[PDB]
């Protein structure tokens, strides 16, 4: 977790959550859990899918994308776009 990766300006630790569509998030998981794999080491970042918490298991999923702020943003924008295709 080497959060100052590139451009860690400010906090080493950033955070993004996002709410992934119940349907939808099949995607951000990649149709069974190839694609969430990729994403963490293609960016260099850790993304949490709660998945497994429950409670909202049948609605939105909580996802917080961990690290750097640069690849953090583009983790975010990475998979917000395939939540906005």
């Amino acid at each position: 977790g080497q959060f100052h990766d590139n451009a860690n300006g400010g906090q080493n630790g950033t955070v993004q959550e996002i709410m992934i569509p119940a349907g939808k998030a099949g995607l951000v998981i990649g149709k069974g859990g190839e694609t969430i794999k990729q994403l963490q080491e293609r960016a260099g970042v850790k993304m949490i899918l709660i998945q497994d918490g429950s409670q909202n298991t049948n609605v939105d999923k909580p996802l917080r994308i961990i690290g750097d702020p640069y690849k953090v943003q583009q983790a975010c924008e990475m998979v917000m776009d395939i939540l906005r295709e």
